[PDB]
């Protein structure tokens, strides 16, 4: 019932036969209902909580996540550590299918989600300017090192509205324009409630295809077939990043970890 | 007797011209979605089925925000459309496409802010491939019979939609066409393309010229796209027409890029 | 008895209030077709110029940005006979020459809004209001003649990104504000603010009111250090609104005002 890294991702990221005290769990939130029940997981006396944000059946699409109830569930679980998977694609040659991606910004197009846990009485506006938690994302970007996974080490991610895909024209001006480097659909916003519940947050892109500026544009069945692909890589580095994670995050190196102390307007 | 139409036009009121159209009957449809901007108006053209639907409202009552996108789709596929013209006024972004030029564009950058995007809110999730939005068996019958019909036609263009209602800013304009590089400018293409493309429909817009965006003599006016649209309307409609005649009874699915989306798109 | 009426309207925060410049105060609530304003309004007197006071976030700046009822204000304010509006704002800077402490009154924006109510047309009238030089060029150089007299440095020109928040731009969001779209100042509350007066056919103006710089700077920016800062400045603008106040003719000069006759082009028939 309690748990201090969170991981949020596809269905079967869980491994049942590295895990321990497997659980599962339905939590109640201010905000209507999480993706799915949460499982709950210990891997070296490491209490782990798994959520699929598309729900196990991927019946959620990313317009319909409810990422509050998400992300206050995982809060209410205690979860310090937050790790997002998510299958993205790549706006340049050198980034490639089958890489992996930790970014260290983002770009912003979505159009008509919930951005924030302060509606008001209490209005806060916290600062991200480096939206990423750095401890966690040099923790994932050592253990990526010593697996021997191909992993830019940086790179911004456009994340659109969806569902549909990028028109040829858009995804140039991604590309040549807003300068991004991948592109996606369910970071935002994910990583903005992350960091307002104070929560130490990273994300693993793991490109699937070129966007549309290329050969063969993307089809919603080309990314779950290289997602299979390399959903056996991700596990590894899953588990060896959570082997290696402290009690808690360092402060220092975690922008949100004290968003509030500066973001409430007084 | 189902009514049925293979042929859908979304357009201003006015393109359907009373006796021209042989067995003309209003029909009202209701979706899943609500209802339609209006009545759709069922007619035959050389014994084309057509059904035409006024994206507006037949006064022009309904906004480009509140155009319930969803039904107005949902009801021509619910017919049997399988292709659908879509005219619009726009503004253009280029000294070269001029008032009074029309363009059939084959690119389009969204600026829209808070519209529904699709039919898929699950639980069966699908996520549509885009890269060439229009259809390009259409694009090219209608470029065909504008060339023949010595129609001024731009044969390409990339459409910035924005969400409306008010017009650009000038800061606004001057990014749409030096940053984005965006050719022409308008407020109802999305989700309006969006949505016929996950029903599998072969959809082209032509685009009615109507005044440069904000660099030109006097700042684009509503009044003045209202005025220079009348003066076009006449011209739209001889093109509308040549185009049904010529259309063979299905778009031809290698020409046709979102005939077959569904196939691909459901994870 | 006698109804309320104003023919200034100044939209800000809390404090640019004042019980000892303002006569007779008299408090109002007003109902509005959109629901109510983010406060009271507060009615006042300036060297007999009927002045109404609207804090866009509420006296304890409760309302975030995304929440406040943009159209219930700016009707709100119409319903009481307001001409002339003048709206003041903590901004970002996105040039090292615009700094914190200065004033811009900006003659552009862009709106990256996401998912706010922009206009007051929803049907079955239809509307569609020019903006290409969106603010009140008479309001605007009123104040920039009044910044001048005072000394208060104030920048002339400038576009003006607004964003939807309430979270702060991203490293890379404000190099592409700057770089790319080429913004000069960023903000929250502009948009639909702006595009509600134009529509009600008011002439609009914002001082912007530069707090820090943007994540491209010193230490990016928080909540607190625009909260440190205002205050710092909002005795200036308090000096600069009152000195407008005392300037402004009766009524706004419709040939220096884009949007004072924008309905007699803008409705579709």
């Amino acid at each position: 019932e309690k748990a201090s890294i969170g991981i949020i991702g596809g269905s079967g990221l869980y491994d049942p036969q590295i895990l321990t005290n497997v659980k599962e769990i339905k939590v109640y939130t201010p905000y209507g209902e999480p993706s799915d029940n949460i499982i709950l997981g210990e891997l070296e006396g490491r209490k782990v909580a798994f959520l699929p944000r598309h729900g196990r059946g991927h019946r959620i699409p990313p317009h319909k996540i409810n990422y509050r109830a998400n992300i206050w569930a995982l809060k209410s679980l205690g979860v310090k550590w937050v790790i997002a998977v998510s299958a993205v694609g790549s706006l340049r040659l050198d980034y490639k299918p089958g890489d992996f991606v930790v970014p260290n910004q983002f770009i912003d197009m979505t159009k008509g989600r919930t951005y924030t846990f302060f509606d008001g009485p209490t209005v806060a506006h916290v600062s991200m300017a480096d939206p990423f938690c750095e401890h966690l994302r040099s923790i994932i970007l050592d253990s990526a090192k010593d697996l021997g996974i191909t992993t830019h080490d940086k790179g911004t991610y456009i994340c659109i509205e969806g569902p549909r895909f990028s028109t040829r024209a858009e995804s140039i001006v991604w590309k040549e324009v807003f300068k991004a480097d991948i592109i996606g659909m369910t970071l935002v916003p994910e990583v903005n409630l992350a960091c307002e519940a104070e929560m130490c947050y990273s994300v693993i892109g793991m490109v699937t295809d070129y966007d549309v500026f290329a050969d063969i544009p993307v089809t919603a069945e080309e990314v779950t077939k290289v997602m299979a692909e390399n959903t056996a890589k991700v596990k590894k580095l899953l588990y060896e990043v959570i082997r290696r994670l402290p009690e808690k995050p360092d402060e220092r190196k975690c922008s949100c970890c004290q968003a509030l102390k500066t973001a409430l307007v007084l």
